[PDB]
């Protein structure tokens, strides 16, 4: 992680300030300060990986998937004849903790921190689907966005979407 | 937002420090810290939108409009015969809150914070003209700057300016 | 000022922290914060003006001029015969406050803060020569650096230098 | 130092904050602040030298040298007949304090701060070899990495490595 000298000075000063404000953790700060001041490249790389990225459009796709399930569930709940469509199929199961952790994390963030989609059933494992779901959701979105309405959907439309 | 990782580290450290200094708002800072650390692109873009821009020359134009009204009002008050020029026409009415908010904001900043043009009549709504004025003011400035003097204006000159 | 939005966020956070640490000056910090957040271009430019530049080589030239006077004064005081050479001529008078302020400021910094050349006679006005001296000093340096020794100068050499 | 003005403002604000937090050292900070604000180039360059660099791959090489000595020492201890093979030769002596200070410092950091290779014999001088070792270690690594096993080495292999 490079990282101009001027930035190193700024960071160095921060670790000094953090030591002043929070001496309980001086060890932690002096260590980082040393890494930054001396330009220990290995440890600097390792710092660099504390920082992730989840692209805007990916964030939006996740939110849209949740919105799709909102549209599906409401639509289902207003069907005269729930044409033997199981509620589970119209319920957002979330993402796989093992392979889709970034995505799962974002859902949890959107719900627990931001406060969105709070009336969703989290399931038994806080939206951990336990199977990969990303590819499925993409295909569902495609069918959903292709419908002439997205909300108040017919049983037919619901089935096309959930079976994508 | 196009942050480098070094900048993300700096910001992250700030939110930690702000939590130390102001624990009442730990929630607010922990959230921003998460957004920055994890690189949640959607949330980062929304961070970017909090920062506006009002170009130097636009700032100066606004100040100049106010200065023009100063020149106009002073000129008028020193007219031997105020040739039926209503004071209202020689009074800075400000900007439209609905479509010219940035401009209105700057006027208020220049007056209330900076302390300039304190003796101006703010009107009943703190310089909310309630109609767009920007285009009018530009035409007035053109006539005003074209006068061979800008101050101690003749009634004739005053009329040309206010009728631009 | 050409700030990126990330930098504006960093600065904004600093002004919030400075308000926490030093509430006596909340108004000053609050005002800067507004300027930065809203991107008020005029005020941002005026912010830029707070920051000067004095190039490395200019800094070094000033220090060297002082060192030259050290060499001159020691040389003079060690002379069996000071050939009617006035001590004043071998004394660093400093710089013109009115036209050479940057230079005068640096001398004062080097002496009062850094602690260098503290045995120099500051004169009655803290190294303010109150005539411009920069061009003279340049010519003196040229003669001085051209001398085969720079120290333990002969009366002859001293005269060539001070008369440059 | 190649600081932008925005960075200078950030740094200047830090030194203000550090003075608030730690007034005992106001002098230290006021001085740096002056250097930064006024752009005193000489002193600004001297700041830069406070920051060092030790490339990632060099950091890794040092760690690998230590790991090599771990592999060597364990292998030797497990030897049923140490065709002895003085233990001294299979012990990491460190780096020369006088010419390999950057390296020596990194070892000390990895051991004392990070907590790695804590069972290593530090010798009488905390890994100061007092002779240059860098070139030797490189040749040893070359032989070591060329062995089909890196660990559980034969006495033969140990000798090839230590004699590289
Ligand atoms: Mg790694
Ligand atoms: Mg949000
Ligand atoms: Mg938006
Ligand atoms: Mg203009
Ligand atoms: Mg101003
Ligand atoms: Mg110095
Ligand atoms: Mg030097
Ligand atoms: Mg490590």
């Amino acid at each position: 992680m490079e990282m101009t000298n001027a930035q190193r000075l700024i960071l160095s000063n921060q670790y000094k300030m953090m030591t002043m404000l929070d001496p309980a953790n001086a060890e932690r700060y002096r260590r980082l300060q040393t890494i930054i001041e001396r330009g220990y490249g290995l440890q600097m790389r390792e710092l660099d990986r504390e920082f992730g990225e989840l692209k805007e459009e990916t964030c939006r796709t996740i939110i849209d998937i949740m919105e799709m399930y909102h549209a599906l569930h409401v639509s289902w709940s207003n069907l005269q004849d729930q044409q033997s469509i199981d509620e589970r199929r119209v319920t957002f199961l979330g993402f796989d903790a093992a392979t889709e952790a970034r995505y799962l994390g974002y859902v949890r963030f959107m719900v627990n921190v931001e406060g969105r989609y709070t009336h969703f059933d989290a399931g038994t494992h806080g939206f951990n689907a336990q199977t990969p779901m990303w590819e499925k959701y993409q295909r569902m979105l495609n069918v959903w966005h292709a419908c002439p309405r997205q909300y108040h959907l017919s049983a037919n439309e619901i089935n096309q979407i959930i079976n994508a």
